[PDB]
């Protein structure tokens, strides 16, 4: 997988560990080996979720493959709730969009998984 | 709707208030609150649009639905008419990309949309 | 097309030129004229590539065609090549993500490519 939050909370409330533990629970998450997992975390952002720039969300979360997008709901429980718990991002103020993508679609090492 | 602009603009010349009018314009433009209407506007970055660093942007526009058929074309002129006339950027160094996301593969408040 | 990439490789790292040069060889890559082409780059960034803070990438390429099997193998070696050699970052940590978008969803000059 690869993660991407975006927001507007600021880069010091972002905890120590925090793209470690992103990585250990998508491993968890996903059962597959962590060292694929990439992680980006994007602070200081100028945002606004209904107008208000209260803290908000906005992520993706890349997959590679044909037959995936079942695990989203359960990635949407996961996800929230550690920029709930770490960030202090409310649930409703996140957006997270999924994308299946094409193996041969995505680069990686001078080539594509095809 | 999601709408994030990604420009070489600095942050000075970005208006107080730019995020509440990209919201209400965005309002207007589709007809429903501005509630669940997400922006992002990351200024000061190290881009080039053929070759130049003139003001340019790079879009994302995210939707379930409400987009496509003439809209995308309607969106266009909307996002560029404001990127001119409050970013000055020139509407012929904007690109702007649509995605029309299914339901199911956009994540909020701990579920997704279907 | 339109490149983006996203590094914790820091601002200071990055040549003078390396927007130029990425311009002319997307130019020559995907034999796109210089004048269309877009590029981001983003160093400093919060990233993780398997736990691990050491260099890594994630990038975008959007192109209306131009994208396909063979021609993603092709754009992976060019850019993790140029990744490597100007950012000292390990092709095996980076993921570039391609996307081939329909001239219909990409808006351009009040307007949109089809
Ligand atoms: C998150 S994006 N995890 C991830 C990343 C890469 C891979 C993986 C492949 C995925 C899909 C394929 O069709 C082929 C893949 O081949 C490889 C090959 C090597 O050497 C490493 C990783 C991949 C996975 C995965 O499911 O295997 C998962
Ligand atoms: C921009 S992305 N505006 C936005 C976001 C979400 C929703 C909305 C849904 C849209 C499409 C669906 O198929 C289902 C939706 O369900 C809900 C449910 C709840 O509780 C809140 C929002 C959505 C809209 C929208 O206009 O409804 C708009
Ligand atoms: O001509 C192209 O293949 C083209 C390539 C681009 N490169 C990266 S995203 C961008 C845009 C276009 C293009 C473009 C691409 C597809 C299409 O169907 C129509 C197009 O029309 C153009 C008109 C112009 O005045 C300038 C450019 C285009």
């Amino acid at each position: 997988p690869m993660f991407i939050v975006n927001t507007n909370v600021p880069r010091a409330s972002v905890p120590d560990g925090f793209l470690s533990e992103l990585t250990q629970q998508l491993a968890q998450a996903t059962g597959k080996p962590p060292q694929y997992i990439a992680v980006h975390v994007v602070p200081d952002q100028l945002m606004a979720f209904g107008g208000s720039s209260e803290p908000c969300a906005l992520c993706s979360l890349h997959s590679i493959g044909k037959i995936g997008g079942a695990q989203n709901r359960s990635y949407s429980k996961l996800l929230c709730g550690l920029l709930a718990e770490r960030l202090r991002i409310s649930p409703d103020r996140v957006y997270i969009n999924y994308y299946d993508m094409n193996a041969a679609n995505v680069g990686w090492n001078n080539s594509t998984f095809a």
